[PDB]
């Protein structure tokens, strides 16, 4: 919906099919190796995944964006946790991810902070 | 028939066909990670599957 949906699946890897032209270049910049997503996964869960290969189709008139994603984690509500053994089906969305709920995740209230970098 | 048609038999897997789109949207609450499902196997004993995590390649 927002930027795409899922078409294959695997137990390691999910692939992720993208429109091209429009939605692309405008949101390029989230778009590289190493970034997050998030899959809506059902109904008001969300899975967490990484960037691992980009790739675009145009042979055979079929000019389309193609992304691999590995998931690291599923959060529910207001927090995150670690190995999400339910995953996505085809047509589920792909939402995008901010920076606000990236700074949640890695800085806790408490939990002894020590700053690195 | 009700869900779909076997395609291959093999020693180590089954590849199975879904018939058409609303199926799979009315089926999409139970074709998913440790899903089970049932083949007919001759008159009427039927046989138990396991499926993956996920379970789907649109083709």
């Amino acid at each position: 919906m927002k930027i795409g949906s899922v078409i294959e699946s695997s137990p390691h890897s999910i692939l992720v099919k993208i429109d091209t032209l429009k939605i692309f270049e405008k949101a390029k910049s989230a778009l590289q190796i190493g970034k997050y997503l998030k899959i809506q996964e059902g109904n008001h869960n969300f899975v967490l995944c990484v960037i691992q290969n980009i790739k675009i189709s145009t042979d055979k008139d079929e000019d389309i964006f193609i992304l691999t994603v590995q998931p690291v984690g599923i959060f529910k509500g207001e927090e995150f946790f670690q190995g999400n053994s339910m995953l996505p089906s085809p047509t589920e969305p792909v939402f995008l991810v901010e920076d606000d709920i990236l700074n949640k995740i890695f800085s806790n209230e408490k939990t002894k902070i020590f700053h690195l970098g």
